[PDB]
């Protein structure tokens, strides 16, 4: 609720700096991160 | 600097609540108003 140019940028950065999407994108590649490196260490294993 | 409807209203009401100019010309006729009473008294009186 104003007139101010780039009021509204602000605002939503300030009120949602990192949206939930991407953090919980961000959270699921890494708690499978490490079942890659298990995978891929066995491979390597394997010849 | 706002958008909410009658939000300008409001606020030049309280912040100009008489506006200057309506003030100048009550005083002006008020302060006028004792020669008018002589004027009218000297009227009657004669005749």
């Amino acid at each position: 609720n104003t007139l101010q140019p780039g009021c509204n940028q602000a605002c939503y950065d300030r009120a949602f700096p990192i949206s939930h999407i991407r953090y919980w994108v961000f959270q699921i590649i890494m708690v499978c991160t490490p079942s890659l490196c298990f995978i891929t260490y066995s491979v390597h294993q394997s010849a």
